[PDB]
């Protein structure tokens, strides 16, 4: 073949390669010894890993028994099975060298295909975003009469961002008195910002806002100011399209935004063999590496301090990676007996190693030292003390002195939800962030109870009371693990990438829930968000949190099961339509493109961002109506059938209609449904991967 014998190792040549010339050199790891880790690694924790798997299935199968044939009971159940674990007792988390854009900054954080150079430039870049660009160019401002986007600037409707930006300030960082709205001028005298008014000047109602500035004191190019530890800075520039129709020549308002940045090996993108995860491998290379290139990455923000000196903040977003969970593996590396290597191990070793080049000079990520992995999909503390054994032995293979490689933990599953502080505590020094990864988390709600009855339509789920619970639940136990000023207390994606209205309007409920972050999907979104942590005190709110107890174990474990008869056949048949849709939708682009994440327009026409979260729970539910006869097999087909020419109509795209048994993204559709149920735990990796790396084979005949 093409590989590369290391012990029982089998490592794709272009993966060896990969390492060997771009990722180990600087890093001063003997690469012999790498790879002899790599094998020993992998020969070490594959049966573990192997064993969790089976845990997995031999769980659900219990589970599915126990529908087929009452909260005290139920739970009862779950705890002989071993599948609800005690709870521990309090702790404090104990994760050290941290970075400060986690332990303490609450803010935006960007999620991303690493697979994608441009995107992932981007997202490292987008640290800081112009506020105004966010207002103007979406439907923040709303392009009502005289308000609309042209091909060129509306003035109406920049003036609308103008005056919201102002508000912004005003309720940011106050006044003493008057409002920025009002502002002519800034200027900054004896180390104390001075806003000139039309009538007299004023200065923040709290000083300590002020944060630097630059340029000239007496007319500043720009004034740095900080709130809720988050900094705005108001550009200064008459000279500007925008500036010279300002009263104060204020021509943007640029926000930190992305505080930090999950580079996503995962549900974002589609990496289904060696290339695949070079590919990706080699831009998180190069972002570490800072020379990743599309675009470049940002170098840091030079500012003067209220005082005059000098000081520098953060240009990029702080970059974690998101590895693979512990369910797939891929053949970039499959053993002597032809067995793929799982890619988790894979991920943690080579993710890992990739990351020391972010932690030295860039011909760069944590001062502080530390790796920032997040592990998805994991199941339980078992599984979360696995992830940690597996980054100690990584740690051991790279040098890297133990807890370098910290653990972000997805909360979304639900074994994991029901046994989070058990979770938090297997990771209790690495942990840097838990995340309701909501997504996922409905998915595996579906696929846990399958054989319970039909489950509430997809879209209900989001208010369903096991995800309210599992969301306060989840913060409640970050929150008395100590993570407040230690970890994040992360929650999920906002997917509507066009209804930043809607964003700002309604996602201002993270942080208000004490999420010291959320996770947008552009840094557009990042910059809009980040006004919530401007509104909201984070902080307080997580103080205000401290030792309630909001969710019991039985509201965690509450099924989403529909009512008796809750559908008219209209909405049944939306319902089905709306997954077919955003399934076929997702899937074809994940087969015949390799993209894992992208803009798909839903049955309404509504853009959301779909990850392959999005396809487990569409799947999932499908399969849970078909399992449940709330739909037949046609009505899947039908409706596949008919979402399939429209999604061909919303796309170097082959059409899936009208031969769909031919088209192998069709196929995948049909059998992520048609299989969902058979699916480990719904997850859509195996039929993706499979067929994705069909379609890939059919392309080069
Ligand atoms: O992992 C997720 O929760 C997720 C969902 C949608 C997305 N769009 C871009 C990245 C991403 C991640
Ligand atoms: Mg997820």
């Amino acid at each position: 073949t093409d590989r590369v014998s290391v012990g029982n190792l089998r490592i794709a040549r272009v993966l060896y390669d990969f390492v060997n010339n771009e990722a180990l050199p600087g890093t001063d790891i003997d690469p012999d010894s790498f790879w002899a880790g790599v094998d020993k690694v992998v020969a070490d924790l594959t049966p573990q890993n192997q064993a969790l798997l089976n845990a997995r299935d031999e769980l659900q199968a219990q589970i599915d028994k126990w529908h087929r044939r009452d909260m005290d009971a139920y739970r009862q159940f779950l705890t002989e099975i071993g599948y609800l674990l005690p709870e521990p007792d309090d702790f404090t988390i104990t994760t050290s060298g941290v970075d400060a854009e986690i332990t303490t900054t609450a803010g935006p954080q960007l999620v991303v295909p690493v697979l994608n150079a441009r995107f992932a430039l981007n997202a490292a870049n987008a640290r800081w975003g112009s506020l105004y660009d966010a207002l103007y160019g979406t439907d923040v401002i709303p392009e009502t009469d005289g308000a609309e986007k042209g091909p060129t600037y509306n003035k109406v409707r920049g003036d609308k961002v103008i005056a919201y930006a102002r508000k912004f300030l005003d309720d940011s960082v106050p006044l003493s008195s008057g409002s920025f709205g009002d502002a002519t001028g800034f200027t900054v005298q004896d180390g104390q910002l001075v806003v000139a008014l039309p009538d007299k000047s004023t200065g923040l109602a709290n000083p300590g806002q002020f944060a630097g500035y630059t340029g000239a004191a007496e007319s500043p190019t720009s004034v740095l100011l900080i709130n809720h530890g988050l900094h705005i800075e108001i550009l200064i520039d008459p000279e500007s399209q925008v500036g010279t129709t300002d009263r104060a020549g204020v021509k943007d308002v640029i926000l930190e935004s992305a505080i930090t940045t999950i580079m996503d090996f995962e549900d974002s993108v589609a990496a289904v063999d060696a290339a695949d995860k070079v590919l990706g491998y080699r831009n998180w290379l190069g972002l570490n590496k800072g020379d990743l290139a599309a675009r470049v990455l940002n170098r840091d923000r030079n500012y003067t301090a209220p005082g005059g000196g000098q000081f520098t903040l953060p240009g990029r977003s702080l970059m974690f990676v998101r590895n693979v969970g512990h369910l797939m593996t891929n053949d970039a590396i499959v053993d002597t007996d032809g067995s793929e290597v799982f890619e988790g191990i894979m991920d943690a070793l080579f993710t890992g190693l990739i990351a020391i080049h972010g932690l030295k000079a860039s011909d760069i990520n944590s001062r502080t030292g530390s790796i920032y992995i997040v592990k998805p999909k994991m199941h339980g503390p078992a599984e979360v003390a696995f992830t940690c054994e597996l980054f100690s032995r990584v740690e051991d293979v790279l040098g890297l002195p133990q807890n370098t490689m910290k653990i972000g933990i997805m909360d979304e599953e639900r074994r994991t939800t029901v046994n989070l502080k058990a979770c938090i505590k297997a990771a209790a020094d690495r942990v840097v962030f838990i995340n309701t990864g909501f997504l996922d988390r409905t998915g595996d709600e579906i696929h846990t109870s399958m054989e319970a009855g039909p489950m509430v339509r997809k879209g209900t789920m989001k208010s369903q009371p096991w995800i309210l619970a599992y969301e306060d639940h989840n913060v409640d136990a970050g929150l008395a693990a100590g993570f407040s000023g230690r970890a994040q207390v992360g929650k999920g994606m906002w997917t509507m990438t066009e209804l930043m209205a809607d964003m700002v309007e309604t996602k201002i409920a993270q942080p208000r829930a004490g999420a010291s972050t959320a996770w947008v999907p552009s840094p557009t979104a990042a910059t809009l968000h980040a006004l919530h942590y401007h509104q909201v005190d984070v902080a307080a709110v997580q103080q205000g949190l401290a030792g309630k107890r909001r969710a019991t174990i039985e509201q965690l474990l509450t099924i989403p099961l529909a009512k008796e008869l809750a559908w008219a056949p209209d909405e049944i048949r939306e319902e089905v339509d709306n997954n077919c849709q955003s399934i076929l939708g997702y899937v074809v682009r994940w087969v015949d493109q390799g993209v894992g994440a992208s803009k798909v327009p839903d049955i309404h026409d509504v853009a959301l961002m779909e990850d392959r979260a999005t396809l487990r729970i569409s799947s999932q539910l499908l399969a849970n109506w078909l399992r449940h006869g709330v739909i037949t097999s046609a009505d899947v087909r039908a409706s596949l059938e008919r979402m399939a020419p429209l999604v061909d109509r919303q796309n170097a795209y082959r059409p899936m209609a009208p031969n769909f048994d031919d088209s192998i993204a069709f196929l995948a559709a049909q059998e992520l449904i048609l299989s969902g149920a058979q699916q480990p735990n719904g997850y859509t990796e195996p039929i993706l991967h499979r067929r994705r790396r069909e379609f890939k084979a059919r392309a080069a005949e």
